[PDB]
């Protein structure tokens, strides 16, 4: 019940007690592990006050005021507001703590060593999609910081009755369009084909190129969503070239510098923030392995191997593997040259081992999802591969939520 | 109740009902997942239900459930258990069991081949010398001059746990590892502890970098005994690279036959504690893990040096570059010497076809994503995008403690 995790490369063993504070469910039972399922599955007055109590108790513990007058006063004050209003509002300081700890608790995130440096933008006074646009532009500019990227989150008003939801319909703030063609192939980003539809199909005018930055589709107070173009001077992009292959630039590849997830739900103290775009900086493999080389994405392996004149006849020449490394060398090379923050998978996983060490030492544990923490290339030459991890669900947390166009009473 | 898995690269969705036949625990609970944990004495009381469960499965597979053959065999096993406290499997049952143990092995990517297992019944063996003879014949049959054939040899089952047969080697064929006084390691670092036992038991170590370890064999709970596998039975492959001529000068070689020998085979409640089994290698087991793991031969540095790579910052991906070349060399050397090997792209594609077939004709296929996904180039293989359900079916292969920790020495 006071569990242990072993690293098999170093024999270091850690003792996890934090899992005893777990609350939500994992989807596993003692008969079947769902550790590899991508995503398994209104608040009443009754369920809401225990959730607030749990949160405020850990908040006042972290500031070393558990069982103080200020604690009990805040407890009763929120208690009163719930009995009256059927919800409540977080103090700024509780909002920042809640956001930083949703990141800290995100078991699938390898970049958490930076969790405590998050920049939190309170947008709870926003009322309109134009206002949402303004807040999001300010976020993008601050986080991008001319290439010296800084982590940030912007938090729009919390859900009330589910009829007045604030939603960013983009899955990320910055993403490239994707169009089906007569040919039957797909131009641009295939993962964005449906959304690139629902933009044009909502009023957008597509340049129909390969790397067209999608417009924002912003929904305030449950109204119809509105299109907005992010000023190009705010969207930092990196042309992609190889440090050794001059034909690489002729591939005509580029990627954007800012990864900004915008479709998740932030839960703090029982309250639900359905619009909470957050951003950090890329790990190189997200672009080079996944975005470029997934079959259901840009899928450039064949063209790159062709240009390398590799023996593509049999899989045992490891030509996909060989191209894959070169592509990822280039992505890192391009970002570093243009002075835009990026981390390689060796540094990020080494950082995460250090972070686990600190969490076990000063917190008693660190929830972690091996299936997602281990990079999608060169898995076993990174230290996380040999690291046992326990996965459990803490709160505050980021959660998945249904796509809006399926839900909006249009 | 039914359960769905989705392939996120092809949107193929499958429905698992087989998990309803699940017995043993996983280690997971509703509030914690132990999915990445490497490792999560039996009386007549619980034995006949385990036997009955197994025989019901056996007779369903041969389309004879409820037959008089089925009912008499149940009765016969029943009386043998109450009279003798254990029971014996028929030959047919033992073959069925070992095949299905492999079929149920949720961490094995190679399971498309499960129906083609050669089973050697060694239940009449009684001494370590008899064990040595059976294992030699397995190695000769399985190697087949490089045209490898899957096989398993099954020594007598446990009785009171004080008369166990055990193969003390973790694998039938492995290289020695020697710790030097200066702290460095010669050979395979993973085998230092076992090599020391062998030397303590009287093995004369040649102390090279690729010395095949002796077999240490324990019969009927007696002290184990040393034997040297005849070298002409140990097929080995010099590692060269198809473009780099300097690669041969690294002096690398590997044996051809992967043969796991320290696991426990469970069939109908009977425990077979010595059950060596062998197949053929996936390239990455040698090229990624054996050679490049930091706690193994760890040749990335030497290979990166000779490739003249930017080794100053990790972001040059010099490690990933050297790893790919080492894995091309392993595949090229094996193919050139006509020793059966499979690359990780071929092996994962086959397992996806196997898994889909299993869902259709069996109702599911238990699978451990953490172990199925290869240790390099994960997401460019199709298993990476495949959701999988992990649960334990029997017959099964289980882990057991190392014998030198539990053995009572005679002298
Ligand atoms: C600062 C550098 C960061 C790096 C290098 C990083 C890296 C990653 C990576 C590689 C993933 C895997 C997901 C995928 O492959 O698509 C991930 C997931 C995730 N990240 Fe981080 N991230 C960073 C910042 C942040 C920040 C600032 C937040 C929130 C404030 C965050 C929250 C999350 C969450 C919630 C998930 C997983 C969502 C899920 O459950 O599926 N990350 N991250
Ligand atoms: C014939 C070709 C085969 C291939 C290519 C293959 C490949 C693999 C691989 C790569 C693993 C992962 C283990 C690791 O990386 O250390 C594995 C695990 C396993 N294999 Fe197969 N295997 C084959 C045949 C067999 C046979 C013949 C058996 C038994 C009759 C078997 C039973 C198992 C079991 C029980 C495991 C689980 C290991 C554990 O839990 O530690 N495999 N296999
Ligand atoms: C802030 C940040 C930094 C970084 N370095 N990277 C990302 C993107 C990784 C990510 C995080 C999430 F919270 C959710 C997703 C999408 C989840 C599913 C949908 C499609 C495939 N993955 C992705 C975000
Ligand atoms: C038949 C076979 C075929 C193949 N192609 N390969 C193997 C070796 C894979 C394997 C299987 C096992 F049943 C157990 C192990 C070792 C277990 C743990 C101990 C430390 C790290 N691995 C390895 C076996
Ligand atoms: C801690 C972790 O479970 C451990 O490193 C596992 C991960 N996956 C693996 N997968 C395979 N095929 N072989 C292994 O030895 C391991 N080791
Ligand atoms: C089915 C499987 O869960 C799916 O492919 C997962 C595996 N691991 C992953 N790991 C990361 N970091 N990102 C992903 O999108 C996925 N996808
Ligand atoms: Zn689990």
């Amino acid at each position: 019940r006071f569990l242990k995790v072993k690293n098999w490369e170093t024999d270091v063993v850690l003792t996890d007690t934090l899992h005893l504070k777990s609350t939500l469910e994992t989807g596993c039972t003692e008969h079947i592990c769902m550790g590899s399922i991508m995503l398994p599955s209104v608040r009443t007055k009754d369920q809401l006050f225990p959730l607030a109590k749990e949160f405020l108790d850990q908040y006042y513990s972290s500031i070393k005021r558990f069982g103080s007058k200020a604690h009990m006063d805040r407890l009763e004050e929120v208690n009163k507001e719930i009995e009256s209003t059927s919800t409540y509002q977080l103090k700024d300081t509780e909002l920042i703590y809640g956001a930083k700890h949703a990141w800290r608790n995100a078991s699938r995130c390898v970049g958490r060593i930076q969790w405590s440096k998050l920049q939190v933008f309170d947008a709870r006074d926003c009322t309109t999609a134009h206002g949402m646009f303004n807040y999001i532009c300010n976020h993008v500019k601050y986080a991008t910081n001319k290439g010296n990227l800084r982590s940030a989150i912007t938090i729009f008003p919390q859900r009330t009755d589910g009829k007045h939801d604030f939603r960013v319909w983009n899955s990320q703030l910055i993403r490239y369009a994707g169009y089906k063609q007569p040919d039957g192939s797909t131009l641009g980003d295939p993962a964005n084909v449906q959304f690139t539809e629902i933009c044009i199909q909502q009023g957008w005018k597509a340049p129909r190129g390969r790397f067209d930055v999608l417009p924002l589709l912003l929904q305030a107070n449950g109204n119809d969503p509105e299109l907005f173009q992010i000023p190009p001077e705010l969207v930092l992009e990196v042309p992609i070239r190889h440090p050794k292959f001059d034909w690489f630039k002729d591939l005509g590849l580029k990627w954007y510098g800012l990864p900004a997830v915008s479709n998740m739900l932030l839960e703090i103290g029982g309250l639900e923030f359905s619009a909470c775009p957050f951003s950090g900086w890329y790990m190189g493999t997200e672009i080079g392995v996944r975005d470029y080389c997934d079959n259901s994405r840009y899928n450039i392996l064949e063209e790159v191997a062709k240009k390398m004149d590799l023996d593509m006849r049999k899989t045992s020449s490891l030509w996909k593997d060989q191209a894959l490394v070169e592509i990822n060398i280039a992505v890192l090379y391009s970002f570093q040259s243009d002075k835009v923050t990026i981390v390689d998978h060796h540094s990020a996983t080494e950082s995460f081992i250090k972070h686990m060490e600190n969490e076990y030492r000063c917190r008693g544990g660190c929830p972690a999802d091996w299936v997602w923490i281990v990079p999608p290339m060169s898995g076993s030459i990174t230290p996380v591969f040999h690291q046992e991890m326990l996965n459990y669900r803490l709160t505050p947390s980021f959660e998945y939520q249904p796509d809006p166009w399926n839900t909006h009473v249009w």
